[PDB]
C-alpha cells in the first residue's frame, strides 16, 4: 500500500499505537528489546522488537478518526494483526479527573460519521474487546496504577464550535476527549480483529492545565507499562 | 408516581429486570426468600426478598426503550436504586449462537433516536458498568456457563421494515438482537447510576427457530444465576 | 404461535379497543361489554372480548411506548384479522387551554421516533388517523354531549424527557396532548393496510404538574370509552 | 407592504381558495365568482376577491413548491389575516386505484422537504389540516355527488426526483397524490395559528405516464372547485 | 410538451437568463434584447428569446424556491438543449461590509434544503457554479466598471425563518447573500451535465433593515444583467 | 502541541501536503534558504523563497481531523493567509487519468464537520475564488492541463459504501482525498484563504496506482502551478 513499506511478518500479532510516530520510537526505545524500524512511509514510525521475549509492535496512527483508521484496517487485513492498542492522550471534561490520570474506553462515543456509514445511519456502540479491557484494568492493579475504565469522547475537531458539547460529555461521565478510539472500535469489528485504547491525560479542557509537546512524546509512561502487561495476561489466560 | 406504587425503602439497592412481569414473578418465586411483592400498577409485577441473605429486587420493564427507560429512571432517581441488571431474551443474528445461550451487552447498538435526543444528535456509546460487567463474566465462570461478552442490538421495531440490517449487524458481531439494553444504559449513564444486560437467546433469527411463550417466562435460568452470583462479586469488592 | 398472543383466530373481534395499561382494558371489558371472555394474558398483557349493545368488541393493552404497542397492533392486524385499533389512552397537556379530563381525538401525531423514518426512506411520514373513524369519534362525542378537541397528539419516546423545552414547540404549534403511542400505531395502521386512531384523557398537566391518581387513569376515564364505543357502532352503519 | 404582496387590509376574504397557478386562479375567479376585483400582481402571482352565492371569497396562486407557497401562506395570514386557506391543487397518482381526474383530500401531508424539522426540532411534525375543514370538504363533496378519497399527500421537493423507488414506498403507505406544496401550507397554518386543506386533481398518473396538457390543469379541474367553495359555506353554517 | 414549458426545441438560446420574477424576465428581454419573442406563458412564467448583440439569448422566470426553479431548469436542459443557465436574482445582506444594490456572484451556494443531500446519499454536495462561467462574470464585471463580491450564497427555503439566528452563523462564514434558489441550480445542473451560474442584487439588508420596493426589484437590478449578458460573450470567445 | 515555532517562521502562504516527507521534498526541490520550522509528531514544515518570495510548505497529515488541527493553528497562531493544499486523489471519472492535475474550486465531504460549524445545514466548503484563477492561469502559462470543480473529502479511504464513487462519477467529482473540505471550511471559520490543488495517484476503477516514491518525489507539475499561482496573487 501507499501507507505501510513493511513485508508480512514484519509486525507481531500486538499493535501498540500512539498517534505521535516520535512516541512510538520513543516506547519502542524505551521499552523493547532487538528493535527494528518496519514503516516509514509518510514518517509515520513504525516499530518491532521483544517485550518479556513476547513479540510486539508500535506504530503510529496519527491524528484523528480518518487516519488511524487507515493504518489499523491494513495492519488487520494485510499484516495478520489481531490486537491493537491504543496508547494515546486525551483532554479530561470532568473535574474530578486530573493531567497524567490513566484511563481506559471500554466504549468511545463520537461526533464522527464513519460508523454511522458502517452501520446504517443508526447508532453503533463502539466498544473495545472485554478480555483486552479486563487484562489492561488487571495489568493496573498490579502495577498499583489507578485507572478508570468507562467511555472516551472520540472528536472530530480539535478546535471545536461547540465547546458546549463538553459539559454534555462530562453530564455523561466522559473520562477524555480524544480523536481516534471510536474509529479503530469500528474498523476492529468491520475486519473481526480485537481493539482497546488506553489514554493518558494530557490536557484539562476545564481548569486549562496542559503537558508540554516533550512531555507527550515520552513522558506518559504508566499507560505503556500497562498496556505491555496487558498482552502477558492476554496471553496466559 | 404514575408507575410506580411502592414507598422508599421498598426497592433493594440493586434490581434484576426481565421484560415480562410474569418472569419476574417467576424468578422472584424460585430463586428468593421472604419474597413481597412491591409493585403492581399497569401489571408491571415488581418484587423484593433476599437471595442468600443478600436484599434483592426483581420487576418487570415492559417491551422497549420507552418502557423500561421510564422504570428505570424512576428506581433509580425515586427508590434509590444503584444497580440495574436487565434479564432479557434476545434473537440471533450469527451462525454460531445457539438457542438458549446467555450473552452479556458490553455495549448495545440501537435504531431509536433516544440517545441522539440525550446526546446533541451525536454517537453516544451505550455500555454496560465494567465492573458489573467483569462480575457478570466471573460469576459464569464459576457457575459453569459458557457467556459470550459483546454488542447486542436495540431495535425499536421487532418487525422490522429492514430485515437486511441482520445482515449488518451479523457482520458486525452482534450477539443478540433485543429492544431495550440501549435505553437502559442511557438512562442509567443520565442519571448516573450503573447498568448491565444479560440475555437469552429464545429465537434464531436465520435458523427460525422460536421457544414458546412458557419457555421464555420460566426456563431462562442460568442467566438468573449469573446476575444473582454477580451482585455478591459485586459487593464482595 | 406468537410470543405476545396466545389467542386463536376467532378470539377477536374486527375492532380492538387498545388503552396501554393492561388493568385498564380489564375494567374497561369488565364494566361496558357483555358476555366477556379474557382471551390473551402472555406477559400479563390481558386481551378480552365481549359485546357492546350486541356488538362484538375487543379491549386489550399494548403496553408503553411505540415499541411496545406497535409489536401488539402489528399482530392483532396481520395474523388475528383486525381491521380497526382505536387506542384509548391517556396524555398529558402542554396548552393553557386544554384541562385534565379533556378528551383529545389525535387526528394526526407527531413524534420524536425514528421508527416512521425507517419505515418512510428517512422522510417525513405524516402519521394520520383514518379519516371516518376520526369523523365516527367526533359525532359519537357530540351525540354524548362531550366536548373534544381534534388534532395533532405528539408521541414521545422519554416521559423523562432530556428536552423540556421541546414542550414550548409542542404548545406553539397546537399539540394537544403528549402521549407514547398514536404515531406507532398510525405507521404499523398503514403498513400493513388497517385503520386506528387514538383518542385519549388528558390525565397530568405538563406545565403546571396537575395530575391524576394511578388508580384514577385504571379506572376513571370513561367518556372516552363511552365515545370509543359509540363511533364504532356509527362506523358500521355508515 | 413586503415584496411578494401587492393587496391593501381588507383586500382579500377571510378564506382564500389557492391553486399553484396564477392562470387557474384567474379561471376560478372568472368561472365561479361574481364581483371580481383584481388585488394582487406581484410577480404575476395574480390573487382576486368575489363572491361565491354572496359570500366573500378571495382566490390567489401560490406557485409551485413549498418555500414559494410558505411566503404566500403566512404573509395572508398575518398580514391580511386570512383564517382559512384551501390549496386548490393538483397532483400525480401512484396508486393504481387512482386514476386521472379523480379527486383527493389530503388530511395529512408527508413529505422530503426539511421545513417542518426546521420547525419542530428536528422531529417529525404531522403535517396535518383543520379536521372540521376537512369534514367539510368530505360532506361537500358528498352532496356534489363526486368520489373522493380521504388521506395522505405527500409534498416532494423534486419533481424530478433523483429517487423514482420512493414512490413504491408511497403507494405502499397508501400515499393518495404526490404534489409539492400541502405540507409547507400546513406547517405554516399551524405556525401562525390559522387553518388550511389541500384538496387536488389528479393530473398525472406516476406509472402509466399519462399527463394532462397545461390547458387541462389551468382550466378543466371544475369538480375540486365547486368541492371547495361548497366546503366554505358548510363551515359558515356549523 | 411538458406541463410546464409551452415551447418548441430550439425557441430557446444554449443560454438562458432566469430571474425568479417572470415580470423582471420580461422587463430584462424588453429593455436589452432585440428582436423579443415570448416563448413561454405557462403559469404566467414568462421567456422570451432574442439577441443580445448579435447573439441569441433566453431569459425566462424560475419562480420562488429551490422546488420551482428545479423543474424548469431540469427540463431548459433535457428537453431544449439549454447549456448554461445563469441566475439573475436578488438576495438579502447578513454582513456590515454588504450595501444594498451591490452584485455578488456566489461560486458556491450553502443550503438548508434537503433537495442535495436526496442526490448524494445524504452526504454534503458542495453546490458549485461553473468556473469559467463565474470567471466570465468577474471579468466582465470589471470591463462593466462594477464591483463584484464572490463567495459563497445561501439558499434558504423559508423567508420567514423560525431560525433567524442561522444567519448570525451565515454572516461568521462569510455568506454574501440569502436567496432561495442557487443550491438547487447548482445540484441540476451537476446532474444533469449543464453549466450554471447565479448572479444576485442585494435587495434588502437583514441587519439594517433597508428593502427595496417590489417595483424596484422588478426593474433597476441592471448591473447584473449588464454582467451576465458581457460574461456570456466572454464566454463564446474563449 | 502540535506546531513548535514562533510567530514569523511561517511565510504569509502555506502549502500543505499531507506527507511531511513531501513537504521536505517541496522545500528542497523547489526553494531556496530553507531551513525547518516545524518538526513535533514528525509534522515536517520549512519556510524558504520561491523565486524570491517567502514561502512555507508543511504536512498536514490524512485526513480532515488532521489537517483542520494544523490549518486553524496557521491562520490564528502565525498569521498564514492562504493556505495551498498540493495533495494527491483518487479518481472516479473515466476522463480522468494517472498524473492528471485537479483543482477543487468545491469539495464535497462525508464527513460531519461542517455541519457542526453550520447548525446542521449543508455549508458549500468551497475555495478562494482568486486563489482558484490564479491557479487556473497558472497552469495555463505551464502548459499543464487542469480540470476545475469538486473534489470528494472522503473520512473513510476503506470505504463500506463503494456504491457512493458511482454518484460521485455522476455528479463529475474530479478526485477522491481526504482534507479539501474541512480545509476549506477551516478557512472561512478563521476569515482566510484556501485551495486545494491534486495529482491523481490511483484510479478508483482501474485499480492504477503510483508507487508510495513517486507520490513522494515525482508530482512537480502541482508544486510548479501552486508556486507560480502566488505570485499572480501577489502581481494583481
Ligand atoms: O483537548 C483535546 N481534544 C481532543 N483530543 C485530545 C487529545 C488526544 N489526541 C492528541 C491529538 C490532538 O492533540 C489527537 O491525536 C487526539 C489530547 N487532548 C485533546
Ligand atoms: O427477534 C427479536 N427481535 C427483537 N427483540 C427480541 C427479543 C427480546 N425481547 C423480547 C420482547 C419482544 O418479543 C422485547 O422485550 C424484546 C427476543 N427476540 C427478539
Ligand atoms: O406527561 C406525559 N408524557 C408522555 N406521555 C403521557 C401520557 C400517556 N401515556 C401514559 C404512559 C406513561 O405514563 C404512556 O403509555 C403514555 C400521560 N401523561 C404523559
Ligand atoms: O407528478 C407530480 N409530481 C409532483 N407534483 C405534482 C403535481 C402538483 N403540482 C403541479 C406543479 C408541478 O407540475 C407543482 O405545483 C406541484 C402534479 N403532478 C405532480
Ligand atoms: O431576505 C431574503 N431571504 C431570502 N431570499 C431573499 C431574496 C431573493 N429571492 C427573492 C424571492 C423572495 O422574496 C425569492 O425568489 C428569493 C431577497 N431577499 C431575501
Ligand atoms: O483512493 C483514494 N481515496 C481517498 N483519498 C485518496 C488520496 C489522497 N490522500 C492520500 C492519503 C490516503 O492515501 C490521504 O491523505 C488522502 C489518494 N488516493 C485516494
Amino acid at each position: 500500500t501507499p501507507h505501510i513499506n513493511a513485508e508480512m511478518g514484519d509486525f507481531a500479532d500486538v499493535v501498540l499505537m500512539p498517534g505521535d510516530p516520535l512516541r512510538a520510537k520513543f516506547i519502542a526505545e524505551t521499552f523493547l528489546q532487538d528493535v527494528r524500524e518496519v514503516n516509514n512511509v509518510r514518517g509515520m514510525l513504525g516499530f518491532t522488537g521483544t517485550y518479556k521475549g513476547r513479540k510486539i509492535s508500535v506504530m503510529g496512527h496519527g491524528m484523528g478518526i480518518p487516519s488511524c483508521s487507515i493504518y489499523a484496517k491494513e495492519l488487520i487485513t494485510d499484516f495478520g494483526v489481531k490486537k491493537i492498542i491504543r496508547v494515546g492522550s486525551c483532554g479530561a471534561v470532568r473535574t474530578d479527573v486530573k493531567l497524567r490520570d490513566v484511563v481506559i474506553g471500554m466504549g468511545a462515543c463520537t461526533d464522527s460519521k464513519v460508523n454511522r456509514m458502517r452501520f446504517k445511519d443508526h447508532d453503533y456502540a463502539a466498544i473495545a474487546d472485554f478480555e483486552m479491557t479486563r487484562n489492561a484494568v488487571d495489568a493496573a492493579k498490579a502495577k498499583g496504577v489507578n485507572v478508570r475504565v468507562g467511555n472516551l469522547f472520540s472528536a472530530d475537531l480539535f478546535y471545536t464550535p461547540d465547546p458546549q458539547m463538553f459539559d454534555v460529555m462530562e453530564k455523561y461521565g466522559i473520562l477524555g476527549v480524544e480523536m481516534e478510539a471510536a474509529g479503530i472500535y469500528g474498523v476492529a469489528a468491520e475486519f473481526g480483529a480485537k481493539a482497546l485504547t488506553i489514554c493518558t491525560v494530557s490536557d484539562h479542557i476545564r481548569t486549562g492545565e496542559q503537558t508540554t509537546a516533550a512531555e507527550r512524546q515520552t513522558t506518559f509512561n504508566d499507560m505503556i507499562e500497562i498496556a505491555l502487561e496487558s498482552v502477558l495476561l492476554g496471553d496466559n489466560a
